[PDB]
């Protein structure tokens, strides 16, 4: 089954929360703590009869890119995970050719190292190869829209069986841990998947949206 609720966007999406930790799980919430005036998403009709409803994610106000923890849209699962290969799928359309649309999925509840810091636990992309990958995040795919004003598929595989420790590449972080998730892990049971446009400028919209185990 599809674990995404609402994947089509037809239930209008006004939610906002200011931390994951605060989102009704099984709904979408809108994260924007970007300063005012920087992004807008937002549920629109699109016109499209493919795909009529959508979030659409607008950078028009950006002077600089966007935080990958501060504006995305998101939906927290709390169905209980399996340690297992999923699949993230969605279609995109973006104003400008080239713009990329990216995922992650993060641990809701996080808690803090010994230094005080709190922890950033992702699932990690099915693909990541660090070696191969130096300067590649571990966790967060992106994918480049190649044409405007397309609707076009985007595809990810994650194994829920294997965690990554950081967002940042290896090459940047000597501290970054790739290891096999706990079959008890927090994250199995409370998490949530962002999807994000980060690009200064750029607008992407989102619509019909499946995660299933694979
Ligand atoms: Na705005």
């Amino acid at each position: 089954q599809n674990l995404i609720k609402n994947e089509k966007f037809a239930t209008e999406v006004t939610n906002k929360v200011t931390n994951p930790s605060k989102a009704t799980a099984g709904e979408w919430f809108i994260m924007n703590n970007e300063a005012d005036g920087v992004t807008t998403i937002a549920w629109e009709q699109t016109g499209d009869a493919k795909y009529p409803n959508a979030m659409k994610i607008d950078n028009s106000g950006a002077e600089k890119n966007t935080s990958w923890y501060k504006a995305f849209l998101g939906q927290r699962i709390t169905d209980g995970l399996e340690k297992g290969i999923y699949v993230l799928t969605f279609y995109a359309k973006a104003k400008e050719a080239g713009t990329p649309v990216s995922v992650y999925i993060k641990q809701t509840n996080e808690e803090k190292n010994d230094n005080g810091k709190l922890n950033t636990t992702f699932f990690m992309r099915r693909d990541y190869d660090a070696d191969a990958q130096p300067n590649a995040s571990g966790a967060q795919y992106n994918f480049k829209i190649k044409d405007a004003d397309k609707w076009t598929k985007v595809v990810v595989y994650y194994d829920m069986g294997q965690v990554v420790n950081a967002i940042s590449s290896k090459k940047s972080n000597p501290a970054l841990e790739v290891s096999d998730t706990d079959d008890d892990a927090a994250i199995l049971k409370d998490c949530y998947v962002a999807i994000l446009g980060q690009n200064k400028g750029g607008v992407v919209e989102i619509s019909d949206v499946t995660l299933k185990k694979k």
